[PDB]
């Protein structure tokens, strides 16, 4: 049985990507930081049995990568998808940007999300797919983050990281996806459903598998400039 | 007389391009923590008399803008070069930096240089060339920075963050450059000030070498 890791699973898109790699038959692993006071995550279990696995955890703390190794056990992960993500200050503004907004916009979409994944990456299956929810504000090329820089900034940086990973390997394992979910209902009258959006993640995530590369593509499965 | 501000100019690539710009014939101000503390910025100061002004700022202050008003006055900058950068921890280890660590090398390597730029452009010359240190680690597509990736994660950001304060105007005021120094500091410097001259009046966001090669994003 493919196990899928999905890390912020309780709602919107995260949950919605639980959703759709149980209807493809995958034992999924959902981790949300109150998983029993999330509504879609208790209709899932109620409807998927033990093929759907709660995890209580939050990537922002040091002992998630423990917590989630305890729930797999000696299983190894096929697909790990990192879906963490926080604004920042609402004010976007590098003039009123303090120490701790900026440990925790930096640490909650960049640091935090590459630490878990390399701290469970010797478990994930050769030929398997290791995700991070990124967007289409950290492409440089496209230049499209000017109203929420604060925000591009944190999603270029975990870019970065993850293409800095990349480089410690003469043959990747797995392969390596930013993420861009499509401006999401719920996420960030929006009429993109978290149903439309997590197939399409899921059928990127899917075309990756094998492949053993690095890649940015959207929801439609294309390729994003950096 | 152009009147270029370098902000972080104690030593290294910073007083280089004090040094450069100098020879050149433009009046320089030369920011620095420790003016007095500086022999290179001490040594400048005497060879080239008044066109040679020290500014005691810190770029992670937030009162580095006024201490630079005092020395400019109502002079406008034609060419502003922020030059900034720490390494960030040694072992370079996402399991090991800490929210402090992550504060420290955030704002120091891309959010303070930013702030400080926006802070004083209003002050630059149309046409002018605002200017960031940056690296080579930066870019996404060369995908150098294997054994430094939070360095080169923090440059990264403040090449994103110049990119989007791009995306800000109708149309660009100055050119906006993000800089990689390279290997000597007088080649690099001469290198530096031949890309920042090259941009003015171009009024346009570049990413480029010592050698104003582009360099991908």
């Amino acid at each position: 049985m493919h196990n899928v890791l999905i890390v912020g699973a309780s709602r919107g898109i995260g949950l919605g990507l639980a959703d759709a790699f149980l209807q493809r038959g995958a034992q999924v692993f959902a981790v949300a930081r109150r998983p029993q006071g999330s509504p879609g995550l208790q209709a899932l279990a109620e409807r998927a049995g033990e093929r759907l696995q709660a995890v209580t955890g939050d990537l922002n703390q040091h002992d998630c990568a423990e917590r989630i190794g305890e729930m797999l056990g000696e299983r190894r992960i096929d697909r790990l998808i990192v879906n963490a993500g926080i604004y920042g200050p609402q004010q976007q503004d590098v003039a009123e940007i303090d120490a701790e907004q900026t440990a925790q916009l930096f640490l909650t979409n960049a640091i935090a999300p590459l630490r878990l994944a390399r701290a469970l990456s010797g478990r994930v299956s050769r030929g398997g797919v290791v995700a991070f929810m990124s967007s289409q504000m950290a492409s440089l090329a496209l230049g499209l983050s000017a109203t929420m820089p604060l925000y591009g900034a944190s999603k270029a940086a975990l870019n970065s990281l993850v293409r800095s990973w990349e480089g410690e390997f003469e043959e990747l394992p797995f392969s390596l996806l930013l993420l861009h979910p499509g401006w999401v209902r719920t996420e960030m009258s929006a009429p993109l459903s978290v149903e439309e959006s997590a197939a399409g993640l899921v059928a990127a995530v899917e075309d990756a598998a094998g492949v053993n590369a690095c890649r940015f593509v959207d929801y439609r499965n294309q390729p994003l400039p950096w």
